[PDB]
C-alpha cells in the first residue's frame, strides 16, 4: 500500500511542485512561449545557425533508398555516353521490389506456420509485408535479377509510384487473407504437399494480378533487348540496343562483388559482423550483413570514398535533429537547454530502449576536413525530397551528428583495410545474429 | 571630452553586458525565442487570456468615429419604423465631412498667412488637411448642417470611400498649391480684397470638381425632400418622404443640444473644460470642447448610460494592448515581465512624452459591474471592423485597460450630475485651451 | 477535454514508470518492455480510463479552461519530447534495479524525481487546471434566456450534480468473435491512473 501511494500521482505534490516551477523566471518565460509555439520552431536557435550553416567543403565529389543505390550508377552512365542529363528507373526496381516481398512474405509465413497467430514473428510478419523501405543487400539482390533501364523507358508515370499507400494497404488485406489460407492448409497437410504448391502459385498470381493493376510489369524482361534513343549533351543522336542485366554492368558499371556496409551500433563489439536475421525481399537472395566499426574508423572511410570522388550511400534516423527548412543536421541546433531538457542517454542505449532507429537512407557527396591535419567537420548531404527541401535538396551535417543519429554507410571492400576487408572474405567470421523487428534494418 | 566620452557607446562595455546577460538563463531563453518570432505573438500569454476572455456581461444594452457616433440614431430608427435591418449612410456625412475640411484648410492658411511657411502651426497645417479623423462636435457640426439619410439612398459603392488614401493624396497636393497661391496672393493684399474672395471660390470650384470625380454629391440637398421605400420586419411596405434634416430628428431623434465629452486627461486639473483650439471641419462650426473627469468619475457615467440602455461613444489608444485575433483589451495580456520589460511612465507623462494618444473611437454595449456592491470589472466593446475582428467584432475591455489606454467617452448632458452639468451650462468656465496638434485630438 | 486530456497523459506517464518497474525482470528486448516503450503517451483511451479520470478529477465548463495551447491541438511534438524522456528514465530505472530493491529508499526517491521531472516538462506546454478536484470555481454563465447566473462548485460534485455521472452504471459489450459470447474480456495492464479500473468488457 506504501508502496502504491507513492507511486501515485499526488494532487498536492503537483500542485506544490507547479508553485515552485512558476517562481523562476525561466520556466515562466518558458510555459508562456510553448503554450504559443511547437517546441522546435521557438527553441530553434539562430545564434547557432549562423555558425553551422556553413557551405563550404574542401573535400567534394565531382523510396529514397533505391535513389541513393542507384545515384552512382547513373552518373556511371552519364558519364559514360557523354550525357547532359540521365535517370535511371527507380519505378522499375520498385515493382519488382514489391512484387518480391509480397512473394517473401509467403514464404515467411509457410516456413513459421509452426508457430501460434499470436506469437511475435508472426504477428510482425502480418504488420507490414509490403512496404516501400530497403537496405543496399535488398537493392542488390534486386539488380542482380533484373538489371537496370532508362528512365525514360520506364517512368514515374502511374498513381501509385508516388502515392503508394492505398495500393500498398489493398495488396496486404490480401496477403493477410492469404497468411491465414495457408496455414489452415498447412495443419493438415506438409508444405511440399501438391496442395500447398499450388496455393502458393496461386497467391503470386493474385498478387501479380492485382500489381498490374496499379502498375505495368516492365516492358522487357532482364535478358531481353530493349533499344533506346536518347540525345548526348552535343544534340548528337544515338542508339543503344542492350538488356537490363548487359545495361547494368556495361554502362552502369555495377559489380555487385564490391559494395560492402559498415556499421556503428555500439550495442556490440566492433570488428564483428551483424545479421539482421530474415530481413530480405527476393527469396533466397543475399542477408542484410553489416560490419560494425567504431565511428573514427566510419568517418575516415567517408573521407577517403569522397576523395575517390564517389558519393556514400548513409542510413541515419531521419528526422531527428533535422532541420528541414534550412537543411541543417546539427543535435545542438535547438535550444533545448535553455528550458533545461537535457538528453544524457547514449546511442547503445538510445537503440536498446526504442529511442533511436536507422529510418532513412541519403548520400554523402562531400565533407570539409580540418585543412591542417585532423579529421571531418561537417558533411554535405542530399536527399530525394526536390531542390525545394533543404538547400535545393542541400543538407550540411556536423561531425557530431554522423557519430550520434548515422549507423550505416556503404563502402567498396577494396576501400577497406585488409584487416576489414578480411572479415567479409576469410569465411571465419560468424556473425552477431539480430531479431527480424531489429531497429539497425530498412531504411526509407 | 570627459562627458562625449562617457556618453558613447563603447565596444567594450557593450561586449561585456553582453557576457553578462548571456550568463542568464532567462536572457539565454528570451533571445532564443524573440528572434524567432514577434514579441507580442511569443508573448501573449495563454494563462492569462483564459481568465480574461470573459464573455458575460450583466449591465448591457438590448471612418469609425462616423460608424461610433451614427450607431444610435441608426438604431433609434430601426426602433422607431419596427424594421428588421437598417443603417444610416456613412458615406454621406464622410463625402460633406471631406468637402468642408478642404474649406476649412483654405480658411486656416489664410488666418495663419502671418507666419513664416516653416512655422510650425503652417507646416502642421500641410501635413494632412484632409484626413478621414474626426471627433463627436465634428459630427454634431456635419448633421446640423447636413441631417442624415438611409444607407439605401447613398452607399459605399465608390471605389474611394473604402480605399481613401489616392484621393486624399490628389487633394492634399492641390491644397498644398493652392495654400502657396493663396500666401502668395496675401503678401500683396489683404484678405477682404475682392480678389483674395473670388481666389479662394475658384478653390472651393475646384476642390469640389475634384471630389465630385470620386463620390457623387449626395442625391437631395438638406432642406429638400426625398422618398425612401422600405419593407418593416413584418414583410410590410412603406414609404417615407421626408429630408436629410427632418429625417434626423424625427426618425434618428438627434438632438444636437444633449451630447457632452468627458475625458481623463491627467496632464490637467479635473473639473476644468479642454478646448482643442483650431481642431474642426465646417467653418465657424463647434469647438472640440471636453469635461476634464477623474476615471472613477467617467466609469460611473458609462455604467449609467448603459443602465439607460444605450451605448458608449469612446475614444482610445488603438492598439495598444489589444489583441485582434481573440478580441480582448488587457494592458497584461502579454508577458513582458517575463523578459524583464516592465512600463512605469504613467498615464500623464505617456501622453506628454509622445507615447500615448487617442487614435480611434468605438463603442462600449455593456459592462460588468462587481454582482454585491462594487463598480465595473470589464466592457464588452464593439467596432466596425467586420466580424472577422476580434469576436465577430466583440471585444472585451478590462477597466484597467479602460483607466489606462481611454480618455474620452460622450454622453448626454441630463446623465451628468448638476455640479458638472452646468461646467458647460454657466458660462461661467473659461477652459484650458491646448494647440491643434495636441495628442487628444481626431479619432479614426 | 483539455482538462481530462491533461491529466490522462499525466497519469499515462505515471504509469508507465510503474509498467517499467514492474516488468524490470524482463529483458531490454522482451516482447513487452519494447511494447511498454514503443509509444508510452499515446492520446488515446478506453472508456474505463475515462471512468479512471473522472472519478480522480471530476469535470469543469470548457470557459474555465479551453483548448488554448498549441499542443492542446497538435500534441506530437510534445508526446515525442516527453517519450524521449520517460525512454531515458525507463533505463534510469532499470539500471538502478539490478543492484536494488524496488520498495529501496534510492528508488522511491528515483521515481518522484521522474515524475516531478515529468510535471514540469508537462507545465510548459499546458497550464495544470485552475483549481484542484475537491476545490471550488465559481462559474458565471448566461442561460438560453439572457440571464445571467454564478455556480460556485468543485471539479467533482460538477460531474454528479450537474453532469449527473453515477460511475457505476457503465458497462461495455463487446462483438469480438475471437471469443466465446457470454465471456468477460480483460485487457492486461492498458491503462492510465495506477490502480485504476481495467479495460473489461462482456463479449
Amino acid at each position: 500500500f506504501q508502496g502504491a501511494m507513492s507511486s501515485s500521482i499526488d494532487i498536492s505534490k503537483i500542485n506544490s511542485w507547479n508553485k515552485e516551477f512558476q517562481s523562476d523566471l525561466t520556466h515562466q518565460l518558458a510555459t508562456t512561449v510553448l503554450k504559443n509555439y511547437n517546441a522546435d520552431d521557438a527553441l530553434l536557435n539562430k545564434t547557432r545557425l549562423q555558425k553551422q550553416d556553413n557551405r563550404v567543403f574542401n573535400t567534394v565529389v565531382s523510396r529514397c533508398w533505391l535513389f541513393a543505390a542507384t545515384n552512382q550508377l547513373r552518373l556511371n552512365v552519364l558519364s559514360e555516353l557523354n550525357l547532359k542529363e540521365f535517370e535511371l528507373s527507380q519505378a522499375y526496381l520498385f515493382f519488382y521490389d514489391k512484387l518480391e516481398k509480397a512473394n517473401y512474405f509467403l514464404d515467411q509465413i509457410v516456413s513459421s506456420a509452426d508457430q501460434d497467430i499470436d506469437s511475435r514473428l508472426v504477428q510482425y510478419l502480418l504488420a507490414a509485408p509490403t512496404e516501400d523501405g530497403g537496405q543496399y543487400s535488398m537493392f542488390l539482390n534486386l539488380v542482380k535479377k533484373y538489371g537496370l533501364i532508362p528512365k525514360d523507358l520506364y517512368g514515374d508515370l502511374p498513381y501509385s509510384t508516388t502515392a503508394s499507400r492505398k495500393w500498398n494497404s489493398l495488396l496486404t488485406t490480401k496477403l493477410r487473407e492469404f497468411a491465414e489460407t495457408l496455414r489452415t492448409a498447412l495443419k493438415e497437410r506438409s508444405a511440399d504437399d501438391s496442395i500447398i504448391v499450388t496455393l502458393r502459385e496461386q497467391m503470386q498470381r493474385e498478387i501479380f494480378r492485382l500489381m498490374s493493376l496499379f502498375m505495368d510489369i516492365p516492358p522487357v524482361q532482364p535478358n531481353e533487348q530493349f533499344t533506346w534513343e536518347y540525345v548526348d549533351k552535343d544534340k548528337k543522336i544515338h542508339t543503344i540496343k542492350s538488356t537490363p542485366l548487359e545495361f547494368a554492368s556495361k554502362y552502369a558499371k555495377l559489380d555487385p562483388s564490391t559494395p560492402v556496409s559498415l556499421i556503428n551500433d555500439p550495442r556490440h563489439p566492433y570488428g564483428k559482423l551483424i545479421k539482421i536475421d530474415r530481413l530480405g525481399n527476393v527469396l533466397g537472395g543475399d542477408a542484410v550483413i553489416y560490419l560494425n566499426v567504431d565511428n573514427e574508423t566510419l568517418s575516415k572511410l567517408v573521407v577517403k570514398r569522397l576523395q575517390n570522388n564517389k558519393a556514400v550511400f548513409f542510413g541515419s534516423h531521419t528526422p531527428k535533429f533535422m532541420d528541414k527548412k534550412t537543411g541543417v543536421m546539427d543535435i545542438e541546433l535547438w535550444n533545448y537547454p535553455a528550458i533545461g531538457y537535457n538528453l544524457p542517454q547514449q546511442k547503445a542505449s538510445r537503440i536498446r530502449y526504442h529511442e533511436s532507429l536507422m529510418t532513412h537512407a541519403m548520400l554523402i557527396t562531400g565533407c570539409h576536413v580540418d585543412e591542417t591535419s585532423k579529421l571531418p567537420l561537417r558533411y554535405r548531404v542530399e536527399n530525394s525530397w526536390g531542390k525545394d527541401s533543404g538547400k535545393d535538396g542541400l543538407y550540411v551535417m556536423t561531425q557530431k551528428y554522423f557519430e550520434e543519429y548515422c549507423f550505416q554507410i556503404v563502402v567498396d571492400i577494396n576501400e577497406l583495410p585488409k584487416e576489414l576487408a578480411s572479415k567479409f572474405t576469410s569465411g571465419k567470421e560468424e556473425p552477431i545474429v539480430l531479431p527480424i523487428w531489429d531497429p539497425m534494418g530498412a531504411l526509407a
